[PDB]
């Protein structure tokens, strides 16, 4: 049996001086990097004078010397131009040279393009878009496209699509790529370098995703290697070309967490194709990618300049990122390694490709800091700083200075002298991009400089793959190639010194203005929880240690009453992935302690209700320190009680976190002596977040002022009752909150008592079903319905066309379905892909599938954990039994032996012929795949919603009319655009669904806090100026038929509802976050008097609804000669449950009719209703008799606006 | 400018839709797209679908996507002022087809 | 003003329009108010002119 975590992250060697001087800086603030940088780059006035002269004197070269002119030409606006290069693309891809002019002749010159060319003609739009705009759009407005596309051929014809033709053909062919094959590139090559250039080729391509795309991308290279160096002919690794990788193209998990495998797997495959430049003797380069990539590769750096099998070679290279805070510490380490090795490893410095995805990583991760500078010159001056380290160690390494910014290199230029000789050092470019800045550099009637041409390799399509990266750059108006063109900016600002404008600043180094640090998120609203970086080995030893302490622990849960810890059955709590490790011990509570304990609770309730509101919330802020201080330790716990890996279990304790402070500000903004506090509430909570649900619900109820009986699942009752004594140390009285340890009965018997006076429950939508039905028994001591929030399963769809982005898609499926173990109520259930591209897609998927590594939870390397019980594991397995008996096909990955000794299911694909074949949630992690054709779309999404559930939702697309399309007719409370459906954030995705899924509101929401108390606040920017038009026709109707004082209830109604409420909600770059009121579907009304009746039409009706009125009230002739518009709203209705699923219900009567009612729509199949009643006295003293709050339907949308590869905004 | 009713057939003089009414091919203005679509043309898509009637399925799936409704622009003009131009529905359209294919045609455009 | 309007914005509507296959529709009639006697009556002529048709 293995000790826990004491295998949880070893790091592949151990640390170097040299190594941990990198890993200390990871993270180091802007301030403390910046002056070291300064210093280092500080060169003398007469160097400075002369490098400007030099900056001066190229750049005047560069602005005294292709789609523009086709624009010109044609008068083609913005939109027509990118549709003209989209029409191109599509007509490139005919293979056929006088098959594709006789189609622009005789077929899409002559009328209908579209006639004639399963995929979009603008999949591609952003990238001609930011060509064409120098702007990047994050989707495509395929609508604009189409118009402007039909436009312009109508009005010019032939001659313009010949053209369009020909100049795609010679970006596509000859200026985003070098060649479409190596040999071709090779070809192409000999031309500048006759002018004294090199070059390095790239063979474009994605990261790998499964085990045979590394393996095509390795056999790629291997040939690539052969050609160059067939072609290098011995000139050697300065004066003949080379090549650069990507290690994340040769290994599907290159990452930290799979360290082993990289070195085990990854490693020896570079090996080999380092052998083969060797023996060629040419360059080849590992190239930089993310931060947290960065000292991974150094182990593959050291172990390959170690190897006495590459000795005698001197063609290593190694590219380092200036923008990053280690990079001149990386530097001491590799130019260490150089010597230790003897062998002059080419360096190649870089500024850096990924800042915009580093700012948005760190911020979503919640991280101290940035690895990245945040303001360009401060790259700047660190890229010269590290510059003056590379050219004081010629002799150990080989600088290669990688830069378009002409004032970068004049100052290098200078820095480096007047001596030299072709090896000492040299400058590289891009194809396309540097060639007229170096055309003034190469050669002795130039500076008499060498450069390295860095040239891509690939067919138009792997070209179109990621070409938004480089454009998005040069169009960047910090970019020097922006400025470079940019009339409004003079040669004197292109020229000016970084290393001096720095110096002179008034704080050396400080953070941009615009860019917020992860814990400043939401500003002055709250503080961000904080995140821990698994890729930081500093981190990394720090929990491991941590981790293991908690697992020596003895971690108990009690039955906590007021009046303390009381006896009941004790029993063990066992690991969920290994039943031989004991993780603590739980007592149950006795059926006779949990009615004891709502007894306390009602006794202390005015108590706990007379602690001000802002001291409950700032109870709530003090526990939310204390989770902070504590996570490793409750890492640990969650870990192995839950079956969570560490990136599950600190994303758990940070929702907690972030509950706690979300709920106290949401406090601080709202509640007053008139917001009662509803009684003692019972909490119940699921075992699958065993932290973060279980406190939200309880820190919403006692911030509202309730005292809490806190019922726990049975599987997770350890972290339940830390996360009660954090609360109580923080300050939560022992009477305000009461654990009670147990299985469903206890729970029941909770909901049950006399004194309960609201429920809110998290969990299966079959026990909500069964709370709902003992409450309907139930009415307050003021003869109203008992309040229950009950957030329940999902039927999780995501819907991907053929314009997205396999490797996106695959990626995010991966994560979605199987994180977790598919444990999340989020988790992705249905996958539905686009008949075109479903083949290519699962087969993806299935590769990638086969790299979840599955197992206990104590290992950094596991992706995938236990479920939670054997009885768990059995209900899966008979479902997947059950499908693999219909004929449908499954995949699952193997288990390891390892498994045996815990309740494991394998992450499994099953092939459905329709959505129809799945019942029920299976909260497992089992993903299901369904084909369609596009034009069965909406057909599609009416599957999607015909399942009754509605918690999550993605759509995968690059088109505006699809986003347009699908997000207005799907119904659930979370929508995910481009991105996962999982993980959803407090206060910026808040979260619930609706249906069988929830009866709202949402947690994490603004609306949540509102529910527990008797008179519900206005929550903040909670409004709309919209006024529903059937609510005025009716108010209108109502003062025609001599109802006045009931139209103007209607017409405040009206105006009182938030209905249409549209918000963008605070959260990390890279991602719109949306928060929008909707209707929530048809209404049951039960009336009682017509004056009831028209107030709750009224109310029905402003908050956008229609309705079915109880017939058996006999109110029909109330409701004459209706406008037609009111009309088409309501039905009425003999036999309820016939003309369901309603979205929530009014009901009027005296308390016992409120009763029946309430039992017989506790009876109607489906959904849970969220029903509210009144008296007919009530409804004519209180305006607010039916709260409009709970007549909306929350919808969440979160659209990740950096899908097409960078973010627009932030370029800015 | 221009109006409805008793006001106008249109299109608007001064605006995009003005010189299509004047050839017998009406262009596609600048800016005339929506990338929304009616749910009803949407649902009446679908009914053409489940009766077999492909080509005219066809016809309103691609009205669906032509058509301009629920654009919605910001004009140039002088600072101070916003300047907007929407596209509505005109209303409840006279059919009068001859054959049953025509009325779908005529359905799916009107719809749309 | 408005007139000079008309006929610089049907100009570039044309330029940003027509092509071979907007037929024009032959003699258009133009009749106009007294009201606006140089601004309507420019207007609706150069939109009929400029799509290629004859004006009366
Ligand atoms: C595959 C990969 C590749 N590589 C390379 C190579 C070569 C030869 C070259 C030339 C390049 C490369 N890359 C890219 C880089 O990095 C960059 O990006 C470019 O180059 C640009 O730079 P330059 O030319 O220098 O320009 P400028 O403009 O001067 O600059 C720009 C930059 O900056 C920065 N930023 C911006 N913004 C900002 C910043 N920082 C801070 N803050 C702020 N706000 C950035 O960086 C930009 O970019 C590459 C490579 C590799 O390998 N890796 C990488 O990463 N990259
Ligand atoms: N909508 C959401 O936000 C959300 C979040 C997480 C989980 N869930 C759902 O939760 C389910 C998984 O969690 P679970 O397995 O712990 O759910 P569950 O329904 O099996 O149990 C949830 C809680 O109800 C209690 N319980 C069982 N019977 C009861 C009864 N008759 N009366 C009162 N309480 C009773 C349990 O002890 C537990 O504390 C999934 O269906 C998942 O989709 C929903
Ligand atoms: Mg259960």
């Amino acid at each position: 049996a293995p000790a826990p975590f004491a295998d949880f992250a070893p790091p592949v060697r151990p640390q170097s001086t040299l190594r941990r001087a990198i890993t200390a800086a990871y993270r180091r603030p802007e301030t403390e990097c910046l002056p070291p940088l300064v210093e280092a780059a500080t060169q003398s006035k007469e160097i400075r004078d002369a490098a400007a002269s030099t900056a001066r004197k190229l750049i005047e070269a560069l602005r005294g010397k292709g789609v523009e002119g086709l624009v010109q030409e044609y008068s083609l606006s913005s939109q027509e131009g990118v549709a003209l290069m989209c029409l191109a693309e599509a007509l490139l891809r005919i293979p056929d040279t006088a098959t594709r002019d006789a189609l622009i002749r005789d077929k899409i010159a002559d009328g209908n393009w579209k006639s004639h060319l399963s995929r979009s003609l603008f999949v591609n739009a952003a990238t001609w878009g930011l060509v064409v705009t120098g702007k990047l759009t994050s989707t495509v407005n395929d609508r604009s496209l189409a118009a402007a596309l039909t436009r312009l051929i109508s009005r010019c014809g032939e001659p313009v699509i010949r053209r369009g033709v020909d100049m795609a053909m010679r970006m596509m062919g000859e200026q985003f790529v070098t060649g479409e094959t190596i040999r071709e590139a090779l070809k192409r090559s000999k031309e500048l370098e006759e002018k004294g250039f090199s070059y390095s080729y790239d063979m474009l391509g994605e990261a790998a995703t499964t085990a045979a795309d590394a393996e095509r991308y390795y056999r790629d290279y291997e040939s690539a290697i052969h050609a160059i160096g067939k072609a290098s002919a011995g000139r050697g690794i300065y004066e003949g070309p080379g090549i650069s990788i990507k290690l994340s193209a040769l290994h599907p998990r290159y990452s930290r967490a799979q360290a082993a495998r990289v070195m085990g797997e990854l490693l020896p495959r570079v090996k080999a194709l380092a052998l083969l430049a060797k023996n060629y003797d040419i360059g080849l380069n590992i190239d930089a990618e993310e931060a947290d990539r960065l000292e991974l590769s150094l182990d593959l750096l050291e172990v390959l300049c170690l190897d006495g099998d590459l000795s005698g070679w001197n063609g290593m290279g190694f590219v380092v990122q200036a923008y990053g805070k280690r990079c001149p510490f990386v530097l001491d380490f590799i130019i260490d390694l150089a010597r230790r090795s003897g062998r002059r490893i080419m360096v190649r410095l870089v500024k850096g490709a990924y800042w915009d995805a580093e700012i948005k990583r760190a911020q979503l991760d919640g991280l101290a800091d940035f690895p990245v500078f945040t303001r360009k010159i401060h790259t700047d001056v660190s890229y010269i700083a590290c510059a003056a380290k590379l050219l004081a160690a010629t002799d150990v390494v080989f600088p290669q200075f990688a830069t378009h910014n002409a004032q970068t290199l004049a100052a290098i230029y200078h820095m480096a002298g007047k001596d030299f000789h072709v090896g000492k050092y040299e400058f590289q470019c891009l194809h396309g991009m540097g060639e007229p800045l170096y055309e003034e550099v190469v050669g002795r009637g130039k500076l008499d400089r060498p450069c390295r041409i860095y040239a891509p390799v690939g067919t138009h399509e792997t070209l179109l793959a990621y070409l938004v990266r480089r454009l998005l750059e040069n169009g960047a108006n910090s970019s020097f190639v922006h400025r470079i063109n940019d009339p409004k900016v003079s040669i004197d600002e292109l020229i000016a010194d970084p290393v001096e404008v720095v110096r002179a600043m008034p704080v050396v180094g400080a953070k941009h203005d615009r860019i917020a640090l992860p814990a400043e998120l939401f500003g002055d609203a709250r503080t961000n929880s904080a995140g821990l970086d698994l890729s930081n080995e500093e981190t990394l030893a720090s929990l491991t240690e941590a981790l293991r302490e908690s697992a020596a622990m003895k971690w108990t849960a009690l039955p906590q009453l007021a009046t303390g810890p009381a006896a009941g059955e004790t029993r063990t709590v066992l690991n969920p992935g290994d039943h031989r490790d004991v993780v603590g011990s739980v007592t149950e509570t006795s059926e006779e302690d949990a009615r004891r304990a709502v007894r306390l609770a009602a006794d202390a309730a005015p108590d706990w209700a007379a602690v001000p509101p802002s001291e409950r919330a700032a109870c709530l802020d003090r526990a939310a320190e204390l989770m902070q201080a504590r996570m490793p330790t409750l890492l640990g716990l969650i870990i192995r009680e839950a079956g969570k890996s560490a990136l599950n279990a600190i994303a758990e304790v940070r929702e907690a976190i972030d509950f706690l402070r979300y709920y106290a500000e949401q406090t601080r903004r709202t509640l007053g002596p008139g917001h009662g506090p509803l009684g003692p509430i019972v909490c119940i909570s699921p075992w699958n977040f065993p932290l973060a649900i279980f406190t939200g619900q309880i820190a919403a109820a006692l911030v509202a002022g309730n005292p809490v009986l806190a019922k726990p699942a049975e599987e997770t009752p350890l972290i339940a009752a830390e996360g009660v004594r954090i609360l109580r140390e923080a300050g939560i009285p022992a009477s305000a909150l009461q654990l009670l340890p147990g299985d469903g009965r206890v729970g029941a018997a909770l909901v049950a008592a006399a004194e309960t006076a609201g429920v809110m429950f998290t969990g299966s939508t079959e026990v909500a079903r069964l709370i709902q039905a003992q409450l309907a028994d139930r009415l307050s001591p003021a003869g109203r319905p008992i309040p229950l929030i009950a957030e329940t399963g999902g039927q999780n769809a995501m819907i991907v066309d053929s314009s997205a982005l396999a490797e996106q898609v695959v990626g995010d499926v991966i994560t979605s379905a199987f994180d977790s173990a598919g444990q999340r109520c989020s988790a992705l259930r249905v996958l539905c892909l686009q008949e075109d591209v479903a083949d290519r897609i699962l087969t993806m998927l299935k590769g990638a599938l086969h790299e979840l590594h599955i197992g206990r939870t104590d290992r950094l390397s596991v992706d995938v954990g236990p479920v939670i019980t054997s009885e768990a594991k059995d209900n899966i397995e008979k479902h997947i039994e059950r499908m693999r008996g219909l004929g449908r096909k499954v995949e699952q990955i193997g288990l390891a032996s390892e498994t045996g000794v815990g309740t494991f299911v394998p992450p499994t694909i099953i092939e459905l012929e329709k959505l129809s074949d799945l019942q029920r949630e299976v909260f497992g992690p089992v993903l299901h795949v369904i084909r369609y054709r596009r034009d069965d779309l909406d057909r599609l999404v009416d599957d999607v919603n015909a399942t009754g559930y509605g918690l999550t939702f993605g759509l995968h697309t690059r088109l505006d009319e699809t986003i347009a399309h699908v997000t207005s007719r799907i119904k659930a409370g979370n929508l995910y655009i481009n991105r996962n459906i999982i993980g959803a954030v407090v206060g910026v995705q808040p979260f619930g669904g609706r249906g069988l899924s929830g009866t709202g509101p949402k947690a994490g929401g603004p609306l949540y806090l509102g529910r527990l108390v008797t008179t519900a606040p206005v929550p903040p920017q909670h409004s709309s100026v919209h006024t529903d038009p059937v609510l005025l026709d009716f108010a209108k109707w109502l003062d025609g038929k001599g109802a006045r004082a009931e139209a103007e209830a209607a017409r405040n109604a009206g105006s009182s509802s938030a209905l249409g409420l549209d918000l963008e909600l605070p959260g990390p770059v890279g991602e719109r976050n949306l928060y929008t009121l909707h209707a929530r579907g048809r209404i049951l009304l039960v009336p009682a008097t017509e004056s009831g009746l028209y107030h709750q039409l009224a109310a029905a009706l402003a908050t956008g609804n229609s309705v079915a009125i109880d017939a058996a009230s006999g109110l029909q002739a109330s409701l004459k000669n209706l406008p037609q518009t009111v009309g088409l709203r309501v039905s009425w209705s003999k036999d309820w449950a016939a003309d369901g699923p309603f979205a929530g219900a009014l009901v009027e009567g005296d308390a016992e009719r409120i009763r029946a009612v309430n039992k017989a729509i506790a009876a109607l199949p489906g959904p849970l209703l969220l029903v509210q009643a009144a008296s007919s006295g009530e409804i004519a003293r209180n305006p607010d008799a039916y709260c409009l709050n709970w007549l909306v339907e929350e919808v969440s949308a979160s659209i990740n606006t950096a899908a097409a590869g960078g973010n627009a905004s932030l370029m800015a």
